[PDB]
């Protein structure tokens, strides 16, 4: 402790400082002019697409706490840099979401697009869905993030952000699509509603976990942890049956 | 038999399950909301350009038992990797179908977008369109998985997705666009409307292997599969010449 | 004469049946749902991408006469390649738009999206709206079929689609955007409507030759046609400087 | 002074005409069909990552001047390139912008997309928007064009294009978005309209330079100066330690 990483930390402050600002904004019910579920998926789906292009070199713009948590249960970060990161991005979401409150006039910052149930889906059905919205992506950000395979390099970003973009085009008429506990806190936070708010925090850290937990182990990644104590293996891996071969032959005799 | 093989397997279900899910779900008609070509093309596509990237390593994401088919006219999969694949795949569609049905309110979970003839558009028809918007991805899927051509070796999964997604703009008002006989059959099945399902079995496995065909064979690719008895040319193929020349001259003698 | 040519003469001809067909297709005035100009911007600017993706090792994907004119006054094609391809292109063309007119019931074929001057604009206007679009593209094809440029690999393909793309979405509330006289043909032919036909002809024409002129000579592309006779400049270029320090010497003798 | 610079200052001029032209034209009042944010989004964005790819080996394809100054305080480009920029892209957008005018019918032209604020937002709001609308650019366009980092090569054009549309999803309900004083003064030349201009001068100039600082220097990139004198503080930082150990050794003796 400590050096480059306070600035990484910094970074994804801004990361979800602004998917956040962008995002909500872009979903607000204006009343001019009313954004339709593709534009709302293309708006998010864009922002995580050229943040993780902008900040990727610098934080692995998880820019989501149940990625990080992804990124965690996956052992492809520090417990002390996940912590940090969190604790930004929910900072760095409420950040955003209040100047976002600040720049929008009264009449059509209603919502602020808080994630909140639709055409009477049950919090139980609601918390399904958020849970493959987010596994998804996990699957998406590690196999792009996946150094074994770098000859197909391209391309983290634009296939994170259009995953994302996926994630929307189903998830809101569910929810209005969380996938992102920091996304969804900070509306809750600033306008004081939080039904069902647990919803956006366990569809997507479970979903977000069993993501992690495929791909990193369902799912290669061939590698040796060494803690396997496969030095036991090799005593007896050929002895046994140089035993056998040693044995048989001393009973022979 | 058998390693890594069976995971793979495993990939394409987790695959099938996620598309179909994801894909008809965002197709549905949702009373507030409802879906547009674009977005409707834009989800499934991205849905197989995020599947292609996710899972691209692990299995190829054929994600269609026509593409499978496709790569089995083509001779680029196993006969049993491709039997086991389109077990997955059919069984990972009503799998991710199913759980559509389970999360989706009542009123609005309706047809479940299966496939079915629109626009008074005959079976014949119909079963037209299909055979050309799977070609096209076959064709496209080829090229973009072409291991000759390395130096171009961006985008398989964006391209493709993106080439699925070109398929629905068309496909859909004939169709509402299977170019996937998994895709088509989940929904058939757990709704019962199976009204002209063959179309939806014909039109795709027909042009995916047209499409096979023309990329393996009509263009491409240069190899030698040495059971073409090249041996027996070379034998006549200089000696023929040198009995002319050794034949011609004992008649002058 | 000849070999795989004629093999990437006939891909050629599968690019321009498949884009036509589905590009048209697409943009017909289908009365239960309309296309968008994003959607139809979407429909061809993706159908070119795909296709450059997957005939683009084979034809270079011009897909489009004025484009191959444009490879022609650049001097990237043979004139024999040239005319061959825009033969294979027209007829291509209306390949596809007779398949999608026998596809297609016959109240949505209506225009078959032909070419047509649209919201009282001039063919004179029309004609340099359309010389723009074109010329945009054809300078967007080069910088991403350049040679020189491999650092930069990707992305010809998509970054083409989506010039396309860019086309039509200005180029549709013109003339519903032709950039293509393939394109601007097959439909005409079919439907009997030559309405102002040349516009689409000499536009495209026009602005994909600047194109080509612009990128092959205002700009680039640094190299030795070698018969610029650069053997006689080198005789006076040392020499005459020679000369004056040798004759201004027997000056002074 | 000078060379290829001459044609590449041309290269600017030609990008912001056609970038303006498109743009400004994609987003008109058109009557019989009118433009989505989305496709407005689309438009813009699209034709960014168009000309980045086009000319970005001649340019660097700035395309705005606010991303030029960018370039300026980041110390990417040189103080005379930068001034030849910001001149050929003013007059390279008023002259697309005037070609727009021509080119368009009467009844449709009238805004011709003048940046003008909208649902009652203060120019204090308004302002405010552009700021971090530029900002989340530049910052994509520095990582993208970041030297240091050529693993991830792909993909400066799309990713600038699509955070370009990113910027116009959010900043058209503020403003109709302006990332760029050359964008939004062509129309307000050709139309009069000079309302709250200022706005689309320092909130992207003011976004933009933040944008250049952080990514200059707030995170990156680490290099030497060499002007910050380390040959100082190698002089004190052995010999200080040394004059520790030697100082108070004699202070023994």
């Amino acid at each position: 402790r400590s050096i480059a990483f306070s600035r990484a930390v910094f970074a994804e402050f801004l990361a979800t400082l602004l998917f956040v600002f962008f995002g909500l904004g872009s979903a607000l019910n204006w009343p001019q002019a009313l954004p339709s579920v593709l534009q709302i998926a293309m708006a998010f789906g864009l922002g995580i697409g050229t943040l993780v292009q902008a900040l990727g070199h610098i934080s692995g713009a998880h820019i989501n706490p149940a990625v990080t948590v992804a990124c965690l249960v996956g052992c492809h970060v520090s417990v002390l840099r996940a912590a940090f990161y969190v604790a930004a991005q929910l900072l760095g979401a409420v950040a955003g979401a209040a100047l976002l409150h600040e720049i929008t006039p009264a009449d059509i910052r209603g919502d602020l697009a808080v994630n909140a149930l639709s055409n009477s889906t049950t919090a139980g059905q609601a918390v399904t869905v958020e849970l493959f919205l987010t596994l998804q992506l996990v699957l998406c950000i590690f196999a792009s993030t996946d150094e074994r395979r770098g000859e197909n390099p391209g391309t983290p970003a634009l296939s994170i952000g259009f995953s994302v973009a996926l994630g929307h085009l189903l998830g809101i008429h569910y929810t209005g699509c969380s996938m992102n506990p920091a996304r969804s806190l900070a509306p809750a936070v600033v306008t004081g509603k939080f039904d069902d708010h647990w919803v956006f925090w366990i569809g997507p850290l479970v979903g977000a976990i069993l993501g992690s937990l495929l791909y990193n182990y369902v799912l290669f990644p061939p590698a040796k942890s060494l803690s396997e104590r496969l030095a036991v293996l090799k005593g007896l891996e050929p002895d046994t049956d140089w035993e056998e071969r040693e044995v048989r032959r001393r009973q022979a005799v």
